[PDB]
C-alpha cells in the first residue's frame, strides 16, 4: 500500500539511534544482488511520497546512521515531495525544501549540512531547486516566525551557508536565484514580512578574507569616536523586477509587519533622502495647484445664473466671460480626476477588497469627478437638477484637501488619528445609535399620529435634534397620550446620552500609548507610497534619483575585476571604544 | 482643520441656496458656526427651492463636526 | 473555582512504566519542530451528571474565578 520496505522499518524503529537490524540488511543486500536498489528504498503513497532513509537518518539526529547511509550510494539528491512535505497549509504537514541538505538546514544541524557538502562519496548540489523552484535560502526563509530564537537559528544556518557556498562556487552568486514566482531571498524576505531575515541581510558584515565581497555594509574611513559606513543599495531602490521598497510599499495590507520594516536602518534614511532632495518641491507644487483649482471652482459656482431652464445664453460682458472661462477650467480638472482614477484601478487592479480597506482617497476623489461629470450632463439636457450635484461636488472637493496634510509631519499624524476613529469605533457607536432612534421614532409615532409625528422622518428629526442639544420638552400642544409621551422621551433621552458617555470613555482605550505608536508609522508609510508614485510619475523624462555614486567598496572579486555598487553613507559617532 | 470645512460647507451652502439668511458668506458662516455651540437652527420652515438637499448638507456637517471635536478631545488626552 | 487544580488535572503527563494510563494528555506523532497532542475531554463536553462547561458556566457567580477557568488550553479550543 505505502511502499515501505524493512529497511525502513528498521529506521523507524530503533532505540538510542541504534538498530542491530540495519547494518545486517545492509550486508543482505549487498551479499544478494544488489544494494543500490535496497538503500534507495522510498516510500510511494503520495501523502508520504519521495521519503527515503537520509530523511530519517536526519529528522533523528543520528550522524553515523546517515554518514552509513551516505558511505552505501543513498541518493542525496532525492525529493521528498508528497502531500505532507508541502504548502496548502489546512491540514498537518512541515515544508522543508523537499532535499536532505534543506531538511538539516531548517532543522539546525550545522554538522549534518557541511558532511552533505563535503564528504568522499557524493557531495550535495548547493544550487539545487525544489518543485516550487526554493533552493535552501529560500527554504531558511519560508521557515521564519520573527521570533528570538528561530530568527537567531536561522540567520546563523544562512550565514554559515552563504559562506561555504562561497568558497566551494567562488563564482556561484546563490542570492540570485530565483524561483517560479521570480523572487530572490531577500524580495521573498520583505513581501512576506519576515523582519528579523531582512533586517540581518540588508546591514551584514562578514570579516574573513576571501570571502569579504559577500558583505553589504561596509566601512569607508575611520577616526576616532566618529566614522563612516556604506550601505549596499542592489535592488534596494531599483532592481528591474522587485526592489524591496516596492514590495514593501504595494504589499496588499496582509503582510504581518507591513508598517515596522521600513523601520530598518538603511530605508529610512534613504527615504528621508529622497523625500529632501526632490520630491517635497514637487508636492509642494501640486498642493498650490490643486488649492487654484478649488479657489476657480468655488468662484464659478459663486455666481450662478438664477434663470432657470440651462443652458444659458453667453452675454457680452465681461463676468460672463470670466464665469464661462471658470466653468470650463472646473469640467477639465474633473475630467482630468477621472482618468487618473480609472489609470490607477487599472494599473494595480486591487482585489474587491483592497480597494476599500485602503487607498480610501483614489475613491474619494473619484466620486468627486462622477458628481461633476454627472453635473454636466445635466446641464446640457435642460435640468435644473445640476445644481444639486454641482455641490456635492463642491464640498467634496474641499475636504479632500485633507490628503495633502501629509509632508507635514504633526498634521499627517492627526488626520491618521482622524481616519483610524472613523473607521473603528463611529461605525459601531452609529449602529446601536440608530437601532435606538429608529424604535423610539415607531413608538411616538404610533402613539401619536398627528401634529408634527405623523410620519417616521418627522420624528426621527425630531428625536435627532434631542442628541445636539436643540430638542423641545414644552409640551404645549393637547395630546390624547399625554403624560406616556413624557416618559419615552425622557427614557430616549437618557438611554441616548448613556451612549455618548459610554463611547467617549471607550475611545479613552486607544490613548495607552496605543494609537500614539500605530500612526507616524502609517504617516511614514504614506509618505513613502507618495514618494514612489512621484518617482515612477517623474515629469520631465529625468531619472536621477539615484543615490552616493559608483564608489569602489572592496574591488577585489574572486576574479580580477571591481566591483561598485552605487552605496549610501551613514556617519556615526560612539565614544565607547 | 475646522476652518477648513465649515469655509467649504458655507461656500456649498451659498451656491444652493441665494437667499434667506444665506445669500451672503458671512451670514451662512455664523448660521454653520451656531451649530458648533450648540444653537443651530434645523426647523426648516421656509420655502426654498433645494430644499431636501438642504437637509442632507447641514446632517453631513454636523456628524463630521462632532467627530473633529470627538478626535480633538481624545486626541488631547495624550499629553496626560 | 481551583483554578491551578483544574489547570493540573485537565493536562496530566505522566511518563513512567506501568501508570502511564493516568495521563489525559498524550502525544501523537512527532516530526521536528512540528507535533500533534490528544487532550482526553472524559466528563468535560458531556458526562450526564456534572460536566465541566456545565459547572462552570451555570455556576451561581459567587465562584471567584468563574471567568478565567475557561481560558486553560482544551476548553477554550473546544468552545470555538
Ligand atoms: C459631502 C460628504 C463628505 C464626506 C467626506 C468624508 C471625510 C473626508 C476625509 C478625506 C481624507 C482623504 C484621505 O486622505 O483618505 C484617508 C482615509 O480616508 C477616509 O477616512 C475615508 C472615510 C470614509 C487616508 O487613506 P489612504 O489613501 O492614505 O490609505 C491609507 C494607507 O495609505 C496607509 O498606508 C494605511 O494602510 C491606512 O490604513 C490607509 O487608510
Ligand atoms: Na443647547
Amino acid at each position: 500500500e505505502t511502499g515501505k520496505t524493512c529497511l525502513l522499518k528498521a529506521m523507524l524503529n530503533l532505540h538510542n539511534g541504534q538498530n542491530d537490524t540495519i547494518a545486517l540488511l545492509l550486508d543482505v543486500a549487498r551479499k544478494t544482488d544488489s544494494l543500490k536498489q535496497f538503500v534507495n528504498a522510498s516510500y510511494t503513497d503520495s501523502y508520504y511520497k519521495g521519503q527515503t532513509a537520509l530523511h530519517i537518518a536526519i529528522e533523528r539526529r543520528n550522524m553515523t546512521l546517515v554518514t552509513l547511509l551516505v558511505e552505501n550510494g543513498a541518493d542525496v539528491q532525492a525529493a521528498a515531495n508528497g502531500d505532507f512535505f508541502k504548502k496548502t497549509k489546512g491540514r498537518p504537514g512541515f515544508y522543508f525544501g523537499e532535499l536532505p541538505l534543506s531538511l538539516a538546514a531548517c532543522t539546525n544541524q550545522l554538522a549534518i549540512v557541511k558532511f552533505l557538502l563535503q564528504n568522499s562519496w557524493q557531495p550535495a548540489d548547493i544550487s539545487a531547486r525544489d518543485s516550487v523552484g526554493n533552493t535552501v535560502l529560500h527554504a531558511l526563509v519560508e521557515v521564519a516566525d520573527n521570533t528570538v530564537d528561530n530568527t537567531k537559528f536561522v540567520t546563523s544556518m544562512y550565514n554559515e551557508i552563504l559562506i561555504l557556498g562561497a568558497k566551494l562556487h567562488p563564482t556561484l552568486k546563490l542570492e540570485e536565484i530565483t524561483n517560479r514566482k521570480g523572487l530572490t531571498p531577500l524580495a521573498l524576505a520583505a513581501s512576506s514580512g519576515k523582519i528579523g531575515v531582512l533586517a540581518y541581510i540588508l546591514q551584514r558584515e562578514i570579516h574573513e578574507p576571501e570571502c569579504r565581497h559577500l558583505s553589504r555594509k561596509f566601512t569607508e574611513w575611520a577616526y576616532g569616536p566618529v566614522h563612516s559606513s556604506l550601505y549596499d543599495l542592489s535592488c534596494i531602490d531599483t532592481c528591474e523586477k522587485n526592489s524591496v521598497l516596492e514590495v514593501i510599499a504595494y504589499s496588499s495590507s496582509e503582510t504581518p509587519n507591513r508598517h515596522d520594516m521600513l523601520l530598518v536602518e538603511p530605508l529610512n534614511r534613504l527615504l528621508q533622502d529622497k523625500w529632501d532632495r526632490f520630491v517635497k518641491r514637487i508636492f509642494y507644487f501640486n498642493f498650490f495647484v490643486y488649492c487654484l483649482y478649488m479657489i476657480i471652482f468655488t468662484a464659478a459656482a459663486y455666481y450662478r445664473p438664477v434663470e432657470g431652464l440651462p443652458p444659458y445664453k453667453l452675454k457680452n460682458t465681461v463676468g460672463d466671460y470670466f464665469r464661462v472661462t471658470g466653468e470650463i477650467l472646473s469640467v477639465s480638472g474633473g475630467v482630468y480626476f477621472f482618468f487618473r482614477g480609472i489609470q490607477y484601478f487599472l494599473q494595480r487592479r486591487p482585489s474587491l477588497k483592497s480597494l476599500f480597506v485602503d487607498s480610501y482617497s483614489e475613491i474619494l476623489f473619484f466620486v468627486q469627478s462622477l458628481f461633476m461629470l454627472v453635473s454636466v450632463v445635466l446641464y446640457f439636457s435642460q435640468r435644473k437638477e445640476y445644481v444639486a450635484s454641482m455641490v456635492f461636488s463642491l464640498a467634496m472637493g474641499w475636504t479632500n484637501m485633507l490628503y495633502y496634510t501629509r509632508g507635514f509631519q504633526q498634521m499627517g499624524i492627526y488626520a491618521v488619528m482622524i481616519e483610524k476613529m472613523i473607521l473603528r469605533d463611529l461605525c459601531r457607536f452609529m449602529f446601536v445609535y440608530l437601532v435606538f432612534l429608529f424604535g423610539f421614532s415607531t413608538a411616538v409615532v404610533t402613539l401619536i399620529e398627528d401634529g408634527k409625528y405623523n410620519s417616521l422622518y418627522s420624528t426621527c428629526l425630531e428625536l435627532f435634534k434631542f442628541t445636539i442639544g436643540m430638542g423641545d420638552l414644552e409640551f404645549t400642544e393637547n395630546y390624547d397620550f399625554k403624560a406616556v409621551f413624557i416618559i419615552l422621551l425622557l427614557a430616549y433621552v437618557i438611554l441616548t446620552y448613556i451612549l455618548l458617555l459610554n463611547m467617549l470613555i471607550a475611545l479613552m482605550g486607544e490613548t495607552v500609548n496605543k494609537i500614539a505608536q500605530e500612526s507616524k508609522n502609517i504617516w511614514k508609510l504614506q509618505r513613502a507610497i507618495t514618494i514612489l508614485d512621484t518617482e515612477k510619475s517623474f515629469l520631465k523624462c529625468m531619472r536621477k534619483a539615484f543615490r552616493s555614486g559608483k564608489l569602489l567598496q572592496v574591488g577585489f572579486t574572486p576574479d580580477g575585476k571591481d566591483d561598485y555598487r552605487w552605496c549610501f553613507r551613514v556617519d556615526e559617532v560612539n565614544w565607547t571604544t
